[PDB]
């Protein structure tokens, strides 16, 4: 395979669905993109801190580190981190390409300020400004490093807050300076799903149609499905594993609390699911098993939502290739709601 | 196969090898019986609180429920719970009987007092007393159940302390009263190992040598390997899942503690072991997922420690088999320590 290809298969609306061909494998879009599936995501702001970059590179980098051998997704880490130009002190463009080189992660993501909410236009401004400005030195960075430039791809990150017009201005700067992929940051910082839609809906026509547009943090089974309507391909998330580790399952019937006295005699699968869990056992089990406080329930819980997310993208992918993607959504939403 | 057929292939020294049949399945010998492998146990004092037997019942028995559908071992309960000749309240032989009736347990253990440790010859003697009073009062409510006599087995527990002349009364009462196995009791309860191997020195013989003698709460591996040496068959113990949730690994090298700084840049696997985290993944990120709080590295530990058993327990079954016990053991000694 190539270092980085998008082709674009089928649409339907402003959604699409295609393929990502790089060298360590093919990643399906829209794509969910687990943490640590055909692509996961290593854990930056963590890995710097403990073993270290270096100590991982020393390991023979994050693929032989976490037994993955197919592509990862670094992020820049001041998202998790978050102050000067130079960048963050507690990081800048040039250490956060350097800390993704030595992890050895496929996509990296360019170093930038996540955008506080709410915010004023001229703080958001200066803001993306700043952002902008990264963007140009993590592109040097990257470039400058030979074995990233010819086997990695870098995205760069759109900010602006909820500004149109500043998301303008990005998306414009962001294109002269090119990148593999654009992500759509800024978002999911608490102003809700409508204010998210909103800005999704003249944000991401902005962005060069021919590359993947990634949707940083988000998020609900019904923030995918509207957010790949607006035109988004990627994803990613840690309220499956968060949740599985707090009693939250995803259902096609919404979220259920396994730990709830309702499911202590519920002899159905957890979820249509098609997971081992589903297979094999019980909600009254799970629910057994996380109230006795056993690990093995909180796993169970875990396999079965990062599972049920990625039967999500299955479903949605089928959906727009086979032109029934408006449909499903409204389908999904009946049931789930 | 029969309800319950116990049949010894070969022996070495005082130790055996052998299968024991039962409707469910076939349970090779030594066997290690994990918590809830060729047979699991249940958790009777658990289960009695938590759904409660009866709702166990009406979600059809503890093998739909757990998804496990060979044999399953329960304990009677009292070990756990811990008073008057009728039984404990906080259980009785009767009720014990009912609630791993209720359960659906393949082998059912008779009622018995654990002993404590230290005890007085009189103590020991009152309450062994009693404990063979409840062994008759816990077969006759066993036969007394149709479905339980003609499809499940029941075991008696020899108590006695750690003096010879009342192990021997309560291996003759048991005798007696005629069981499908023996259990050696009042051990694993603080006395130490060369104490607990001078007790099963004269107390194993005591036993019908052609029903199979289970050590219940043994134990560490080295536990194990001495009380085959001394006639045991059948093992339990939690100190694998328990273990595997404080950060300490089985290896063939002694025990480890996969925490320490020694292992972080360890790429060896946790073990020669053929477990499947042994054939995926090295100390080093192990140590990282247990460090970080991850639900995975307590997971991935304890389907070590697990696999570690069951090699263990097939070693020990090869080595008598072929007539290479004896040195297995030191050789295992040699290792370990
Ligand atoms: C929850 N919402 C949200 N997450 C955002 C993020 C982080 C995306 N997820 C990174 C992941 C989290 C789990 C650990 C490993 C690393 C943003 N990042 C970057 N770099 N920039 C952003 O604007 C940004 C915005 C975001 N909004
Ligand atoms: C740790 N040592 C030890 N465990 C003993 C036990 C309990 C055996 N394990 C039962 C198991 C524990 C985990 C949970 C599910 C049930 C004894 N039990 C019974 N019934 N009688 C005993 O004498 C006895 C003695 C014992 N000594
Ligand atoms: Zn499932
Ligand atoms: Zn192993």
């Amino acid at each position: 395979r190539p270092r980085f290809s998008f082709s674009i298969a089928a649409r339907e609306g402003k959604a699409r669905t295609g393929t990502i061909e790089m060298k360590r494998g093919v990643i399906r879009t829209p794509a969910f993109m687990p943490v640590g599936a055909d692509i996961i995501l290593g854990n930056t702001y963590h890995l710097m801190l403990r073993p270290g970059a270096e100590r991982i590179a020393k390991l023979g980098g994050l693929h032989s580190f976490m037994g993955w051998d197919r592509p990862i997704l670094t992020d820049s880490g001041g998202y998790q981190v978050m102050q000067s130009e130079e960048g963050v002190t507690f990081l800048s463009p040039e250490r956060s390409i350097e800390i993704q080189h030595l992890l050895g992660s496929d996509i990296v993501m360019a170093f930038d300020e996540c955008t506080p909410y709410p915010a004023t236009p001229s703080r958001a401004a200066s803001s993306m400004e700043r952002s902008m400005r990264w963007a140009k030195r993590s592109r040097d960075a990257f470039d400058s490093r030979k074995e990233q430039a010819e086997n990695a791809a870098l995205f760069g990150i759109q900010q602006g807050s909820v500004f149109e017009n500043l998301r303008q201005q990005s998306a414009d700067a962001l294109a002269e300076i090119g990148f593999d992929g654009y992500a759509v940051g800024g978002l999911a910082v608490g102003e809700g799903q409508d204010e998210m839609f909103r800005v999704l809906d003249f944000s991401v026509p902005m962005l060069p149609d021919d590359k993947p547009h990634y949707l940083m943090g988000v998020g609900k089974p019904d923030d995918i499905v509207g957010a790949v309507e607006r035109g988004i391909d990627m994803f990613d998330c840690v309220l499956p594993t968060r949740s599985g580790r707090n009693g939250q399952a995803f259902t096609w019937d919404g979220p259920i609390n396994i730990r709830n006295a309702r499911f202590s005699e519920d002899l159905k699968p957890l979820d249509e699911c098609h997971c081992a869990v589903c297979q094999k056992w019980s909600r009254a089990y799970i629910h057994h098993l996380i109230r006795a406080g056993e690990i093995l329930g909180a796993m169970l819980m875990t396999e079965h939502n990062i599972a049920f997310y990625q039967q999500l993208m299955q479903k949605i992918r089928d959906s727009i290739s086979e032109g029934r993607f408006s449909q499903f959504a409204q389908d999904f939403r009946a049931r789930y709601f």
